[PDB]
């Protein structure tokens, strides 16, 4: 599926990047965005890079992120063959 992480450990209060790895899905004709418990973060930038086919050797999206003891991060993504996006969820919340 996706496999979450963070750049550095979870310290509730301070702004940091959410890490979410995409791997196996050629960039080209995927989607995947940085949520909260289902709710579309949207500091999110990573442009795709297709060119024709592309080639994924390492999908990685970065958004600024604060813990707090209320709000779950997850990230979600959809290809083609899926009918609905998949969510995971940091272990620190969920």
């Amino acid at each position: 599926m996706i496999q979450v992480y963070s750049r550095h450990p979870a310290e509730n209060g301070k702004s940091n990047f959410l890490n979410c790895y995409v791997s196996g899905f050629h960039p080209s004709d995927i989607e995947v965005d940085l949520l909260k418990n289902g709710e579309r973060i949207e500091k999110v930038e990573h442009s795709d890079l297709s060119f024709s086919k592309d080639w994924s050797f390492y999908l990685l999206y970065y958004t600024e992120f604060t813990p707090t003891e209320k709000d779950e991060y997850a990230c979600r993504v959809n290809h083609v063959t899926l009918s609905q996006p998949k969510i995971v969820k940091w272990d620190r919340d969920m």
